[PDB]
């Protein structure tokens, strides 16, 4: 345990808020990449007990707090009010580095599941560039698995524990509010999604001998977690996944039961001003959406699931740390 | 004819050479492009005399020139030496866009062969995302035909002209030099390849009356064209295809006479330092291969063939312009 420090390629002439924050919070990244090779080093990891996740979480909280400032912030019953200007928002990769004395263990097993033994393990000073993407249900712009889909869970037998699905082939998603000014929609191709949920369904069938594996929408709760919520250009998108997380995996094949037209799934999205926040319990209220075409072209690189002779899985997260665990699972700070 | 300009999602923080080049050579992408489809039009295309293919060839030559710098560059008695560092190498899609005053026509007939008339034509800003993949015999990471395999040739009855086979179902190929340090090998499933060469065999059988259609290895020449040669992580792979392009299509069925084990075709590959070049006549010499596992997991999306009772087809390419024609066949720059 120590106090890590961030490193980025943050340009100081960029008024994009991630850069504005990183230039006065992080230090320029390192060319010196002496990844210390190894083998014969059996060591154990637990992606669900890592501190790196906590530190990252709190500094992304500080980032958001200084960058995305709401008109109104309502917490504990008290309402704080401030200026709410529209800002430039597009996440940049952050490297997390260990200070003088400690290093960073890095699992190299391409099929390591976050929890337990690994031993193709290296030693490096800073982590890989990680985009602080705040989202629910879907993980956007992350690192793809180095082949075969990996199932992650602090516990799979615990239906209360969030499941992280690390994908190996990215699935593009294009969300847009065109030029109702809060009416938006996302486009995702059906074939890559069918393929994705079939392979994922197989990997799930692996850990669950073989019962009927269903993919159903979220149970309930706040709009943030019942929908794919995310941030695009400062604007908060709540996109629907009822025709996304929809289908049945049985006897080796997956059949999608969601609606579609001409091979493209369209999610119904709404931009909301009243957001809860992910930082703390409370909650923010922002200004109405900017004018003009608001579009984000992002890569789905992961899933957040919750399990209920049939195993049902729903999109889950809301917490985020889990988002950070999705990329910080292979690391462990060491003496 | 105009002077096109490139567009890409190149990352300025990425030290991968395609990104390094594109960030200072290309402009940011259109993240939600709008195409204008037309009726009552019948337009002529010729994928074999398009200037886009050239301009792209030029810019990929520049890209390679600044990115992959060799130990020695020999060219008839005169040899140049310079620093030849190992780099991060992984191609990214390049869109090609027409300037102001010009536009790009796009044939939407998906059985269009690249030469002659097509009538469902659209008009658009920039081309689709094209990975500048340099290879011979096999086309990798291309766009698949929107189904039913397409045969392309400036002429089929001229045996001296290169034939581009556009597949519609990708055939995975996994090349690897495991942790002899220049000894590598590729893996291809024989089922997928048998089915593929049967379909291709049939499509060739329609263009050629009723002859025994054989697939045989390359006649001869430099290792770059007598083998499937490509670039994986900066290393130049020369992979053998004598057990791949080996079969006999007759009486409506294809038979693989090539070798296999447990349903798997394994190509013998070697990483070479003495390359050759494709850009110009001459060569380049490079540093010995990097250490560790060097593996490329690619999708075969096209074939490059040459025709010699029987019609014999051999793997051909070395020019790459054909590799850019495989993707730029559907386009034409217009006033
Ligand atoms: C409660 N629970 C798990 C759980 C469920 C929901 C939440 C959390 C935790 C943390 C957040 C609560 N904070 C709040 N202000 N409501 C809340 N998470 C969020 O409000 C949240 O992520 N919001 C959000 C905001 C903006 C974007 Cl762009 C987004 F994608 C999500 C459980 N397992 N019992
Ligand atoms: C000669 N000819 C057709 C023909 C045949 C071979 C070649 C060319 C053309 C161009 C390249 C010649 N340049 C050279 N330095 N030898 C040469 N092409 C190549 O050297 C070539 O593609 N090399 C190469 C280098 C790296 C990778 Cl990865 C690769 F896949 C191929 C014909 N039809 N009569
Ligand atoms: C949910 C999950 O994948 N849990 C696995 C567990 O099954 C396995 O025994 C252990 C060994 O590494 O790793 C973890
Ligand atoms: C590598 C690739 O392109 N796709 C893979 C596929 O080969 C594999 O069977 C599947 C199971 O995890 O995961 C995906
Ligand atoms: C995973 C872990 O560390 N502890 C336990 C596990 O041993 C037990 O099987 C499970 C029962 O649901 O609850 C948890
Ligand atoms: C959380 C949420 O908005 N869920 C909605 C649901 O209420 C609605 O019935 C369905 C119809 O498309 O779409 C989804
Ligand atoms: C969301 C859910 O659980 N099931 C839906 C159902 O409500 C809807 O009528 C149907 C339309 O195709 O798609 C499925
Ligand atoms: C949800 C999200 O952050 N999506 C981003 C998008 O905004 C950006 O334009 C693109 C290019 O880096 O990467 C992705
Ligand atoms: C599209 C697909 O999946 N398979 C097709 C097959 O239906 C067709 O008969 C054959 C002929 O080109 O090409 C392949
Ligand atoms: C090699 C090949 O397919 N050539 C064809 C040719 O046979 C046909 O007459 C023409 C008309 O579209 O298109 C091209
Ligand atoms: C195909 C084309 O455009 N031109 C000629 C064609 O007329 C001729 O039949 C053929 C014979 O080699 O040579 C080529
Ligand atoms: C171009 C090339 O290397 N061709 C070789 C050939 O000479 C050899 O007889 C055969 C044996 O496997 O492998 C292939
Ligand atoms: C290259 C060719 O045309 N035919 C080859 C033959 O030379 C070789 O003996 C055989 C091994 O099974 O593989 C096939
Ligand atoms: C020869 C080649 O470019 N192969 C690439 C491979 O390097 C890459 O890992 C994969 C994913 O994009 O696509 C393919």
């Amino acid at each position: 345990k120590t106090t890590l420090f961030c490193a980025s390629d943050a340009k100081a002439y960029e008024k994009e808020v991630h850069n504005v924050w990183a230039t006065h919070a992080c230090v320029p990244t390192d060319p010196n990449p002496q990844e210390m090779v190894l083998a014969n080093v059996t060591e154990n990891f637990n992606m669900w007990k890592n501190d790196m996740v906590e530190q990252m979480h709190e500094d992304i909280i500080s980032l958001w707090d200084e960058s995305l400032k709401p008109c109104v912030k309502l917490t504990g019953g008290s309402a704080i009010t401030q200026a709410c200007p529209k800002v430039s928002f597009d996440p940049i990769p952050l490297h997390y580095c260990a200070p003088a004395g400690f290093a960073i263990l890095k699992c190299n097993n391409k099929t390591f599941n976050g929890t337990g033994p690994c031993r193709n393990v290296s030693t490096v000073q800073c982590t890989h560039g990680i985009k602080p993407v705040v989202s629910t249900q879907l993980l956007l712009n992350g690192s793809l698995a180095e082949e075969e889909i990996i199932i992650r869970s602090e516990n799979l037998t615990n239906n209360a524990k969030t499941i992280i699905v690390h994908l190996n082939e990215s699935v593009n998603i294009v969300c847009t509010r065109p030029n109702n000014i809060r009416q938006a929609h996302c486009n995702i191709n059906e074939s890559k999604w069918n393929n994705t949920l079939q392979k994922v369904g197989e990997e799930l069938a692996k850990h669950f001998p073989s019962k009927t594996i269903k993919f159903e929408p979220s149970s309930g709760g706040d709009l943030e977690i019942t929908t794919h919520s995310f941030n695009c250009r400062g604007e908060f998108f709540y996109c629907n996944t009822s025709d996304l997380f929809n289908g049945t995996y049985r006897n080796g094949t997956y059949n999608h039961t969601g609606r579609s037209s001409n091979g493209t799934i369209t999610l119904q999205c709404k931009i909301k001003q009243i957001i809860n926040m992910w930082q703390e319990v409370g909650r923010a209220i922002y200004a109405p959406p900017i004018e003009g075409e608001i579009t984000c072209n992002s890569n789905i690189t992961g899933l957040l699931l919750l399990r209920d002779d049939t195993e049902t899985f729903r999109p889950g997260g809301g917490d985020m740390r889990d988002n950070w665990r999705s990329e910080l699972y292979k690391y462990k700070v060491v003496e």
